[PDB]
């Protein structure tokens, strides 16, 4: 009977007593309310402090047994019931505390003490809801909108109560997509659904680069609410990340005020710091609304949202993909990329070999040296390879026969200031002789400057080479393509990454066609209406200031003049003002060039391989205007 | 030199060196990156582990002295600049170092070697902006929007350098009002910026009580973007609390899911838990859009927010407010206050001795006893006095002798499991004898209920009496009325408080009034246009469809039927199917209706006392459907 922890019941007959195990912030409160206190005692489990991690007894468990009483047929409650969430976190608690039972508290399992909470999974609301429990239910349900519960806290004590913990009502049970999908980046676009939002909500306020920085605050704020319903830090993380020169080869989040360091410097607070959109990211948002991909409901069905951006560069490729770490892809030059995607489409049967006459390899923001083509091969054959990433670092000779090292840029994601702080503790430790200073003068003019000041007797190379072994100055890229490839997880390949990115260009721009098309013949369609509508507008008038209402208008309208149930609608939502002597000619004039457009659409349509080269061009123009010079040398 | 924490320079002459303390996440990285590294090294100390509070030297600033090298004249750095921000928090850290420095380092501010950063402070933009460090400054710059810097954060590295570290241009220096307003509440509507801002978010999205309720994340997410841009944690946690029966007499938010308990059990997700607006609540908002109060800029300038809000109902007194705890004030009863408030309006002279004859005193959500008028009379008198709270208990008599003491109501915001908690202690502590066994059977059905097994040879009335004193069974209310009046914080006595609300009704309805008045006026003059147009609409068309352009349609319009830039402006905008027959007549029924309504406004406007008893009858009104009975009972 722990007082201030465990809240108790009346009951003192273990056979009445049932004990629930709930993840405190989960359902603590709530399950404290519905529960039946003459025979109902819960237990609320410091989520926190549970965190194979195995380890002496927590103080949570600790508590757990005390109130149990057997830790023995000593026991307090013949029930044990477990609540936990669905959720990724949920399921942890459930398995960490069964698992816990079987290793010191196994008769328990064996005496069928402990059961399995099972709250409701489904609300169909068609006010009127339903109460399913399984798919099966569910789709029966249905066919004599949905949401799902994924957690427990969604619910009051009542309903708690009656679905999940009333024995009248109550079904017990005795005795990780979503880990997936949220990491791993589309291999369409590169993003992996926070970046995606994040690019998104700045796209919907119209934070484009032409317009003013907004603060960093008003759009984490806003995709929080939106479409990611988690911590600020995890978004504003996230989106420092894609506006940092040394973190993103083509940063998409264009940044104002301190946004961190090489040294893990921290960004400053959201409400200070300002964002826009970079120019490039432009071109990954290019036509999101012609309908080029499709969109989904959001976390609560109140919003809409990408499952891709028509991402008109290679993003992932370009940008790479980061790290537990499921994958490891590095970025690479665009103007490579390009290349390389223009070599796939001049031939489908490209090798990896070939491919690579285009993509040198990896190519980071960080510059630095790459140390062979060897783990690139591995790495864009498989999906998989050791890539050696070393500094680029030189030795100076100056006074009285000292030396000097230099490193003017290091590997990719290395922390710098761990880097020099371990360094320091190498000479500390003596394990390192004839470093007499070392200073990291980095900054914006000089740019990364760690200088290593050797003495005379020393030698300065030996150390350098020392130093490639002993610490971070070299670092190992561990590369491992793993993409979302047609809604699940998989490896792959340099090629087959171009391929999955070519085959969404294709299919972008083909999908854009047909919406620009049919959103032409759309307006032809109003047009011809209008003109009619204007040329004949005396009899319009009258025919519509004899009608009384407005639906007997909408009648005569199509009757007398044939028009169409738009058509009809459009000429009653004219504006007066439309009636001017020079707006005949614009309708005319829009009219006889969008007849000429709607043409040229089918044009390209019609052929395939005109299409493919609307994308040749369009890439081509992207890589001329965006392109650079690569930073990271393959030397050897 | 510490290698990982302080970014060196080249320089090792102590004349020409600089060292620049600054906020770790404040402007760490960017004070490293616009720096001079050949003469400016760098230390930024980690602003949380610095937090009147002295103790043994701080890691952090163990550091800051092993950089400098003096703790004596073989000081490294001539000059040490505190580069801080403007905000309370940067204040602290200003303060904390100076006053740090004159303890154990006085020589150096004897000797003139620290000195204090100079940003600028203002950005007027009109792209051209404005550098200006001083308000005469600015005040000169306007007179031959403003954006005030308030933190080093916003600025980017280069103009970090360029305005505040580079010597040929800084402006070294050789050596409140956010905290108050950001926490008191306005005595207007009691509400305290985050909880206004949260009602008006709810407001602005339209979640009323008539819809469906929304997943939290959906109201921070948005508030936090555009009005309050700080933690997640700080909206959720407020707006939570605005949800809790146990909080708010009158809770205004209306919570589903998890949302904690007395116990100081945490709410849900805010992605699990839903909210929407309370009923109440809408007589908080009510008339917010009828220009009734006056909006303000937000807090980065593209948003509008209230300054206050209409508060159709005492919410200051009713709800309350709390606290370091600058103000302290108690929740009341509604029927009480309403009428106290009308029993103000019938004469302005009325003492508070009569307000107490409406008010009996406070009246807290959580019930329980209050133990006198004393407190009671001398906090509203004065704003200031102890008030005791008792929690309800009884004590009943079993079986063999056997006693039992049963709490049912305790006092107001008590963590009740902590008193559990405590009890429990006293007994191990073997402070009290008798206590046989304490449960907490507290639940939603049961409602509170904590049960105290006194034994056969135990005096259970003496232990209850002991709990008064050992225990928060009973527990002191420290009135303390200060609030936001007249943007300054003032303290308030009873009648005060409902002086400056009635005030502030007075205001709304006649602000509403006159805002009515002038919408409808408006609105009859487009009418009469628009009549005018129908009428001779043969005549409008062939005067329109004459003109070339609408700028002449307009200009002839006004012309030959004598319309005004409006109305004419509305003619054009008019739609075709506005020509219908039935049209004409709305037309003339909404204008005749109009007019009878324009003339009733007046009416009110003319007449002092007409608006003040709407004043009171809306007051009334409200009274009557949501004034409830008496929860505490003031006794003795
Ligand atoms: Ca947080």
């Amino acid at each position: 009977s722990l007082p201030g922890k465990l809240a108790d019941c009346s009951s003192k007959s273990p056979e009445e007593c049932e004990i629930f195990l709930v993840e405190g912030d989960s359902a603590g409160g709530s399950t404290k309310s519905g529960r039946d206190s003459r025979t109902q005692a819960i237990l609320p489990l410091r989520g926190k402090i549970l965190n194979l991690d195995r380890i002496l007894n927590n103080n949570e468990i600790r508590q757990m047994i005390t109130a149990f009483g057997t830790g023995l047929a000593k026991a307090r409650y013949h029930k044990i019931v477990i609540m936990t969430d669905a959720d990724v976190d949920g399921a942890h608690i459930r398995t960490l505390l069964l698992t816990f039972f079987y290793r010191f508290m196994r008769p328990l399992i064996e005496a069928g003490y402990v059961y399995i909470a099972q709250p409701p999974l489904y609300k169909l609301t068609q006010k009127q809801k339903y109460y399913v429990y399984n798919d099966r239910e569910l789709d029966k349900l249905k066919s004599e909108s949905i949401a799902r519960y994924k957690g427990l806290g969604e619910m009051n004590a009542d309903q708690l109560w009656e679905t999940t913990m009333n024995p009248e009502h109550r079904a017990l049970l005795q005795v990780m997509s979503v880990i997936v999908a949220r990491a791993l980046p589309d291999v369409r676009d590169g993003l992996k659904p926070v970046h995606r939002r994040i690019l998104y909500g700045l796209n919907e306020q119209g934070m484009t680069p032409d317009k003013s920085y907004k603060k960093s605050a008003r759009i984490v704020g806003d995709v929080m609410g939106k479409y990611h319903p988690h911590g600020d830090s995890s978004i504003y993380e996230a989106m420092v990340r894609m506006a940092q020169d040394f973190s993103y080869r083509y940063p998409l989040v264009d940044g104002q005020g301190n946004f961190g360091s090489m040294d893990g410097d921290g960004a400053a607070a959201m409400r200070y710091t300002e964002a826009r959109m970079t120019k490039i990211t432009l071109e990954l948002l290019r036509d999101i609304n012609k309908d080029t991909i499709d969109f989904i409901d959001n976390y609560d069905g109140n919003e809409r949202e990408p499952s891709v951006l028509p991402a008109r560069f290679p993003n992932l490729l370009a940008n790479g993909a980061s790290g537990g770490m499921a994958t490891n892809i590095p970025p690479h030059n665009l103007t490579e990329l390009i290349n390389g995607v223009l070599s796939l489409s001049k031939n489908p049967d490209i090798s990896i070999a070939e491919l690579m006459e285009d993509i040198e390899g990896p190519d980071f923001p960080t510059a630095g040296l790459i140390l062979g083509k060897s783990g690139i091969r591995r790495a864009y054959e498989t999906g998989r390879g050791s890539i050696q990433m070393r500094s680029r670092a030189v030795i100076e000779e100056r006074g009285g026969g000292r030396q000097r090292i230099v490193v003017t840029e290091i590997p990719f994601q290395v922390n710098k200031a761990r880097m020099i702080e371990k360094i320091a503790e190498l000479v500390r430790d003596k394990k390192i002789d004839g470093i007499t200073d070392l200073r990291d003068e980095t900054s914006l003019r000089t740019g990364v400057r760690v200088v290593i000041d050797v003495r005379k007797d020393a030698n300065a190379s030996v150390i350098l080479n020392n130093l490639y072994k002993q610490t971070p100055l070299q670092t190992s890229f561990g590369v491992n393509m793993i993409a979302l490839v047609n809604g699940r997880p998989k490896l792959i390949n340099l090629k087959e990454a171009l391929v999955h990115y070519l085959e969404h260009q294709k299919t972008v721009v083909r999908r854009r066609t047909q919406y620009n098309l049919r959103k032409a013949k759309d307006r032809a369609h109003i047009l011809e209406g209008l003109r009619i509508a204007l040329d004949h507008i005396d009899e319009i008038i009258s025919t519509i200031r004899e009608s009384d209402t407005d639906k007997v208008a909408m009648e005569s309208l199509q009757q007398r003049f044939k028009l169409s149930e738009k058509q009809a609608q459009a000429i009653l939502d004219m504006r007066l003002r439309r009636l001017t002597g020079l707006e005949r000619d614009k309708i005319e004039a829009e009219y006889n060039e969008l007849l000429n457009y709607i043409s040229e659409l089918e044009t390209i349509l019609a052929d395939e391989e005109v299409l493919l080269q609307l994308v040749r061009d369009e890439l081509t123009e992207i890589r001329d205007r965006f392109g650079d010079d690569r930073r990271t040398e393959i030397q050897l």
